[PDB]
C-alpha cells in the first residue's frame, strides 16, 4: 500500500483494507 504506518495508522489504504505491518500498510499488495 502507498502508506507507511511508521508514525501513523493507515488512512487512505485503510479504505482499501490495508493493515499495518512492519511499519508499512500491506494488503496482498504494498
Amino acid at each position: 500500500c502507498a502508506e507507511s504506518c511508521v508514525y501513523i495508522p493507515c488512512t487512505v489504504t485503510a479504505l482499501l483494507g490495508c493493515s499495518c505491518s512492519n511499519r508499512v500498510c500491506y494488503n496482498g499488495i504494498p
